[PDB]
Parts: structure tokens; sequence; C-alpha cells
């Protein structure tokens, strides 16, 4: 089914109907006027961050290059490979960019300290795919540039998602969500899920341990807030 969209729900409504039960929701009217939403063009990103080194996932391997190199080789110049500036604390590295975002007020409903919230950038071309996996904290995934198709499976469906047997990857599914091998993974077919297309200015709440799969539909920039 679909992820519900709510305009600026109260702290109490969000706590009682989504955070405590662990139900996903898209928050509208919250981040839509953050400065990032108008400011972050490719040219602006190059101007403020182009000379800084970032980690880039290619394919599968992990390499290092400047933001300018990343844009030239994996965004603009008919890229040969898929490259993704994924899961990087860009705002600690470049505190000027931190001025263009905010910590969602809803994070204050958590038990953790604000100083411990992890803010990650996810910047890449159309077609980046993040396989189905779960994380150990709550998340607000804020979409800034482009759209993402996102599939969500409750932790109650873990049995049908065939987690990898190793400890390192036990929080990642063996299944390719959009082309599953149903001969090897038959239980996957019947597992219920939610999905959405997350667009600029929208925030997706991903409850702690909810399984999520993410495919960029356009040139995309997202900012995640991992919090407890
Ligand atoms: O946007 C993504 O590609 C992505 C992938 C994995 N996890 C997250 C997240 O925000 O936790 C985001
Ligand atoms: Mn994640």
């Amino acid at each position: 089914s679909t992820v519900p969209r709510l305009h600026r729900p109260s702290l109490q409504h969000f706590r009682e109907q989504f955070l405590v039960p662990g139900r996903p929701v898209i928050l509208k009217g919250v981040a839509d006027h953050w400065p990032c939403m108008q400011k972050w063009s490719l040219e602006y990103i190059q101007e403020i961050a182009g000379c800084r080194t970032v980690p880039v996932e290619v394919g599968w391997s992990q390499t290092l290059m400047t933001v300018n190199e990343f844009i030239s080789k994996y965004i603009v110049n008919e890229p040969r490979d898929v490259g993704y500036l994924a899961q990087h604390q860009l705002f600690d590295q470049i505190p000027e960019l931190k001025q263009d975002i905010s910590i969602p007020d809803y994070c204050s409903l958590g038990d953790g300290e604000e100083e411990e919230i992890t803010i990650n950038a996810w910047f890449g071309p159309q077609g980046t795919i993040s396989p189905l996996h779960q994380d150990p904290q709550q998340n607000f995934l804020v979409q800034v540039m482009g759209r993402k198709y996102i599939r969500l499976y409750s932790p109650q469906e873990s049995g049908a998602l065939y987690p990898h047997d190793t400890h390192l990857l036990h929080n990642t599914s063996q299944v390719d969500v959009e082309n599953p091998d149903l001969e090897k993974f038959p239980k996957f077919a019947k597992a219920p899920f939610l999905s959405c297309i997350l667009s600029p200015g929208e925030i997706l709440f991903i409850p702690v341990k909810y399984w999520h799969y993410v495919r960029a539909l356009d040139l995309s920039f997202s900012v995640s807030f991992w919090w407890s």
C-alpha cells in the first residue's frame, strides 16, 4: 500500500500514531522551505564542496575523489559506471552546508542527545540502488533534489526477506526487491509492504529497524537524520 502523507503533524500526533507504533509516514510542509531546497544546484555544490574529498561507492568498490571529480565522472559526462556519494557525513566535513538544513523538531521526541544525531548525505545520479536493509535507529530521510522510489517492509516480515547469514550483513536482505528470485526466495512474493515516490521537500520517517530499499529516479540528493 501507500505511505501516508501528513502536513506538519503535531509532535503528539506523530509520537502516538507513528513513532511509538513504528509506522512510516511522509511529513509535508516541514522541510519544504529549508534553504537547501532552493540553493543546492550542481553549481552551488561545486562552489562550496568541489575541492573536498568524498567517499564514493562504485558499482562493488569504495574509492575517494573530490566532489568535482565525482560530478564530472559520475553525474554529467555520460557516466561509464554507477557512482554514489553515499552515507557520508558531509555536513560535519563542510559546516557551511549545515546552514542550509535543520534538525527536525520531531527528533526531540527521542531519548538520545541531539549532538549524537548522525546526518548523512546521499548524492548520486539516476539509478542508484540501495538494497533492502534495516538500520538500528529511527530515521528522517529528507529529499532535496530529484525523486526516489522507496519500498518498506516491517520488521515483522524479516522471515520473508532472507537476511544474509553473516553478522556483518545480517541487516541486509539477500533478495533483489525489484527482480526477486522466487525460486530461491519464495516467501518474498507474499510479504506485504508500503512504497512511495519521495519528492523534493518531503521527509520520509523510517521507523527503527524498518526494512527499506531505495532507487533514485533522477539526479538525486537526500539528507538522512539517524536519531534515537
Ligand atoms: O537514499 C539512499 O540511497 C539510502 C540508502 C540506505 N539508507 C538510507 C538511509 O537514510 O538510511 C538511504
Ligand atoms: Mn538505511
